[PDB]
């Protein structure tokens, strides 16, 4: 389930992370927007740039932390915070994260693993309700 899950992503964090951020970016390329200097681009492209990398690992480095921190899927309120008032986050509404967990739900379900997909889906869903409560639009 999604303990196990978090367990396993951590196993392979820097090709779960580029692989699910990159399903992200296919699924929804108008989020590109966001990040301008991955525009024109291949998968294997972005591969190779180790800002990719870096910042996708460490994204989900975070992303794992919170998931780890939550209660039946329900994250911390003071991890909600954290990531609205990040500058980085200065632009992004709850749509944002939404789709980047759609796209993780979904890469989930076309894998053969057991994930605990209706888990990360819950999760994304509270995630979301938890950073508008903490203030995003
Ligand atoms: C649970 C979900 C997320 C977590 C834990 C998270 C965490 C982080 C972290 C740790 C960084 C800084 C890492 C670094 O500077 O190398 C960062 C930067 C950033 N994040 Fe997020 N983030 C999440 C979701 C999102 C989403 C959905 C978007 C946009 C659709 C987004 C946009 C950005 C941008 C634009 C930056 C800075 C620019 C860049 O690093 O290229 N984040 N985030
Ligand atoms: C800013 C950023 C975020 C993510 N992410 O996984 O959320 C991946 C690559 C990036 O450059």
């Amino acid at each position: 389930g999604f303990k196990q899950d978090i367990a396993t992503l951590r196993g392979d964090l820097r090709t779960y992370a580029q692989d699910i951020f990159l399903a992200f970016l296919n699924k929804y390329p108008d989020e590109k927007r966001n990040f301008k200097n991955y525009v024109g681009k291949s998968d294997q492209e972005l591969k190779s740039m180790a800002k990719f990398g870096d910042h996708t690992e460490k994204v989900f480095n975070l992303m794992m932390e919170v998931a780890d921190r939550a209660t039946d899927c329900v994250p911390l309120a003071s991890d909600a915070s954290t990531l609205v008032q990040m500058k980085q986050h200065s632009g992004l509404t709850t749509g944002n994260f939404e789709k980047l967990f759609v796209a993780l739900v979904e890469y989930m379900r076309a894998s053969g693993q057991s994930f605990d997909s209706q888990s990360w889906d819950r999760f994304g869903k509270n995630l979301v309700s938890a950073l508008s409560s903490a203030g995003m639009k």
